[PDB]
RNA sequence: AGACUAA
């Protein structure tokens, strides 16, 4: 039994079993991350288990610090800094973390338990994880238990809360508004709105400011100093991106959310290539997720989930099932196991078994693109697959006409590191690398040798 | 687009 939001003194002894993975399939705000997460470390330290905690985003891995404060863990994220002694038998780290390592020099700990909090996460690094994961369950080498309150083949964006949720259909503005929409200011709560992107939420943010709102914006580029500040600090908004549709604990009363954004879409119609598709509705996991992030507080009864349009099941065209296969195909169990995807997200394309793995050579050039090159996986697949070198960019320039990259409708142009310029017209084309404008640059750098 | 940045 417990009490307090304490762990329980009780823990099951059969999901500590190795051939065991344990689904926990609770609902938001029920206490997976910060309750029963504690009570399965703190059971697993004493049972002497070589452990690992996975986040899939550093939202996440600071809401799991704050639960797990004072036990001996391991922590390889950089969003917690914490002392450690070099033995501790727990380890934390996000999705990514892990399949990057699993991919690269570099040893991997046998661990006999792994935990993956938000086990839905369809980024194309967890879906590989899940794979490696599941495999080494199955093997009989580890127990695992995936934690999430939407399990692959979740259809209902509206499940169970700690406390009612008021669930409003409305338009929602996805640029700076002038009349229109008083219901956003006049409200006078804690709000958490859900942006596509960086670029919308420094617009919608900057909108909100002049109004003489609170704003707090959270991202990739900002999470280190602005979220601390959500929990310190009061606020009026926080303006957030995927960063935060999960785990977070924002003591709010209201979410807004378009429930649309661009998707990596791999086109098969002439030469493959990957577009980014949308605005497209995200899906009902994706949308009861992020409503999952107000009605949390039992003592809090009127809370808000504001949202327009209805969420899309359907993300088979996405490029993340075909991108995560590429990672797994490249992944290797220690007894030299080809690792299969997890049950539940096994043909979601029609990719044949093996076909994605990499000779040596190329299989570290693959890595180095991402890791190094900052290229998506797709694109780092083609050019390592081709059997070029990291440092050979003669690919950026030898494409077929149709492939010359243009901005502000003008032919980009690089000016190579011997000194050579050369016109954008890479072999491959990956929308992720020049439809943002900052993405552009980081490429036009790559193409130039100068990453 | 968004996330990740570890041996
Ligand atoms: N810093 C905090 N202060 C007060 N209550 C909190 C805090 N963090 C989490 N809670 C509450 O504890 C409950 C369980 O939280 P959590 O473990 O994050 O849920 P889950 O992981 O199942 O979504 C929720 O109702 C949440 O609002
Ligand atoms: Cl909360
Ligand atoms: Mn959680």
């Amino acid at each position: 039994g417990s009490a307090m939001g304490e762990p329980d003194y009780e823990v099951d002894e059969d999901i500590f079993r190795k051939k065991r993975l344990t689904i926990m399939d609770l609902h938001p705000g029920a206490g997976k991350t910060k309750r029963i997460l504690p009570s399965i470390v703190r059971e697993a330290l004493k049972r002497r288990l070589r452990t690992l905690i996975l986040a899939p985003t550093r939202v996440v891995a600071a809401e799991m610090e704050e639960a797990l404060r004072g036990l001996p863990i391991r922590y390889q994220t950089p969003a917690v800094k914490s002392d450690h002694t070099g033995r501790e038998i727990v380890d934390l780290m996000c999705h990514a973390t892990f399949t990057t390592r699993l991919l690269s020099s570099t040893r991997v700990p046998n661990y006999n338990l792994i935990v993956m909090d938000e086990a839905h996460f369809t980024d194309p690094c967890s879906v590989a994880a899940r794979g490696y994961i599941s495999t080494r369950v199955e093997m009989g080498e580890a127990a695992a238990i995936f934690m999430t309150a939407t399990p692959p083949g979740s259809i209902d964006p509206f499940p169970q809360s700690n406390s009612p949720i008021e669930d409003i259909e409305r338009e929602i503005p996805e640029r700076s508004w002038n009349t229109g929409f008083d219901w956003i200011t006049d409200y006078q709560g804690k709000t958490v709105w859900f942006v596509p992107s960086i670029k919308a939420g420094n617009d919608i943010a900057n909108c909100l400011r002049k109004s003489g709102k609170r704003v707090i914006q959270l991202s990739r580029k900002t999470f280190d100093t602005e979220y601390p500040k959500t929990k310190l600090t009061d606020w009026d908004f926080v303006v957030t991106t995927d960063i935060s549709e999960m785990g977070a604990n924002f003591r709010a009363g209201r979410v807004i959310d378009p429930r649309r954004c661009l998707k990596p879409v791999i086109l098969t119609d002439g030469p493959e290539r990957v577009i980014l598709a949308g605005p497209i509705p995200v899906t009902p996991a994706s949308a009861a997720q992020r409503r999952g992030r107000i009605g949390r507080n039992p003592a809090q009864e009127d809370d808000q989930y504001v949202f327009s349009g209805d969420p899309l099941k359907n993300d088979e065209d996405h490029a993340h099932w075909t991108e995560a296969k590429m990672l797994l195909d490249n992944i290797y169990t220690p007894e030299g196991i080809i690792p299969t995807l997890f049950g539940p997200e096994r043909e979601k394309t029609q990719a044949i078994d093996g076909e994605f793995r990499l000779r040596g050579e190329q299989r570290k050039t693959f890595v180095e693109l991402m890791r190094r090159g900052d290229l998506p996986v797709w694109l780092s697949y083609k050019v390592a697959s081709a059997g070029i070198s990291y440092k050979d960019r003669e690919w950026c320039f030898t494409g077929e006409r149709n492939n010359q990259i243009l901005e502000e409708n003008m032919e980009v142009e690089i000016w190579t590191r011997e000194g050579e310029k050369k016109k954008l017209r890479p072999k491959w084309l990956d929308a992720r690398v020049y439809a943002d404008p900052m993405a552009l640059k980081d490429f036009k750098e790559f193409a130039s040798g100068r990453k």
